[PDB]
């Protein structure tokens, strides 16, 4: 069994084993929701002594729907607090 | 699928239901312990018009454990307030 908690922190690769295990209900989200994060930014030279970083592609989870800019909808939506 | 909530004020076949559940692995008893009370209680007559009320037996759950008066512990321990 798995238990995977987030929560408004969590970014890019915290991410994708957040919703690979979602949408394979392999674990059980619980928290708020992600940051939304999921895009690459390559880094390639421009002039002799500059270059550009952009945004080139951005990877879905397993269903086809994407994290940006939505992110992971916890299944036990719990904000923190004193027990 | 089952979710079986008990508090501090249930007892008397309010543990039956939720005791057996326990044990067979039907159900997460979910609350606060229990008041344990587990007891037969019957008035049989010892005189021409007098009688004695004696308890004789209780009732343990499937397992083989007493209510009285351990009462039923529930697996995921919480109290009442505002989330």
């Amino acid at each position: 069994p798995i238990a995977v908690l987030v929560n408004g922190g969590s970014a890019s690769a915290s991410e994708i084993v957040a919703g690979a295990l979602q949408d394979h209900k392999r674990a059980v989200i619980i928290g708020e929701k992600t940051f939304g994060k999921g895009s690459v930014q390559m880094l390639l030279p421009v002039n002799k002594d500059e270059a550009i970083k952009i945004t080139t592609a951005r990877y879905y989870l397993p269903s086809g729907r994407t994290i940006q800019a939505k992110g992971i909808t916890p299944d036990i939506v719990i904000y923190p607090g004193k027990v």
